[PDB]
């Protein structure tokens, strides 16, 4: 599986220094973390990253789902999907779906589309149609949900592989910790880690890499 | 006319807050829209909304108008309807209207009778026909349909005249954009903002748009 860590752009220039070091795969950009939008400032930080060698997220996490309002978003999105490996767009952002799908697809790169619970891990029906829509609109699904018990886990994890496909399982929060991990098994392509931990659940990218390795052998 | 704002599970608490701060005078829990429906989770979420001062509409949205199924639908109605100062259910609902009128009467609640067509404006004995039913079961009808035009939308106004009392009238999409602010004048009584789709209105800028143009 691939390492993701997001970061937003304070000391991003070091930060991104210290994400290849230890061993990241790809940078996700949290643009609604950014205290500047503007078209440029943007593209010149995905361009930073891929000049490390690195491959990009372009996130612009809407405040419905954990992130903040970004007036020109879909400016954004139009412009710089064509310019990052994968953008990562709402499920629950219906009218921009069809839209950065075509222009990911022309450009040659992915389209992941997101759900994420901060509260509970939803009932399977929802995983499933959560899973079956992201495929149906052509992106990598992606859910992160917080598990409020261990069965929560394993549950996101056995109810997914009833929608085949590559996609990004997350069970967040200490009891799902080892979702991160485990989640490669269930074809979870995509791990995400914290560049120490700052919330319950997450894993520092140096002890990821050799977590990878120890276990699959990368 | 009193503003409500239907919200999701989503950032439930912090959106309540919003919706208060900014002068909704309703909430409508949209249950149909939440990931968890057990009797537990509404029932808390419907007394935060109390807890803040405001009234609410408890809605589960049947699959044929716009919702999905919620197994314990009418759990959640026999439980909570009794402690929600509105309980929405579809006219088409037909096997739960005379228990949900039961249930909202016995408790001194308020019952809201809809009818809901996404793709147009029905034809006018159809308007009047979903007045005249909604009053029948002793509820306020509430009628919530696309208008393609603007014919449509004064249409659906001047017809709903015909049948007297209280009601819920709203001309959806960009051209019915007007009936959210001057469908009081008409006797709809609760117009629908967003908190923050086409012909929809923000909830503060309702709160100004009211005080703006109806007389203390």
């Amino acid at each position: 599986m691939l390492i993701a860590v997001p970061l937003d752009d304070t000391n991003f220039s070091e930060n991104l220094k210290k994400a290849k070091e230890k061993g990241a795969d790809i940078v996700e950009l949290r643009v609604d973390q950014f205290s500047d939008t503007s078209l440029n400032y943007v593209k010149e930080k995905l361009e930073e990253v891929h000049s490390q060698g690195l491959k990009t997220i372009l996130t612009i996490r809407s405040p419905e789902e954990g992130g903040r309002e970004v007036k020109n978003r879909e400016e954004l999105f139009e412009e710089l999907s064509p310019l990052s490996d994968y953008t990562d767009i709402e499920l629950s952002s219906r009218g921009l779906l069809v839209k950065l799908y075509n222009i990911t697809k022309e450009a040659g790169k992915k389209l992941i589309i997101s759900y994420h619970n901060f509260e509970l891990t939803p009932p399977n029906w929802i995983i499933r149609e959560v899973l079956r829509e992201g495929y149906r609109y052509g992106g990598i699904p992606k859910i992160a949900v917080k598990a409020n018990s261990y069965e929560d886990v394993a549950r996101l994890l056995c109810i997914s592989r009833q929608v085949e496909g590559e996609k990004i399982l997350i069970s967040m929060g200490d009891y799902g910790k080892i979702s991160r991990l485990a989640g490669y098994v269930f074809g979870s392509v995509i791990t995400y880690c914290s560049l120490k931990a700052f919330a319950p659940g997450q894993i520092p990218l140096e002890e990821m890499v050799e977590l990878r390795k120890k276990f699959y052998r990368l």
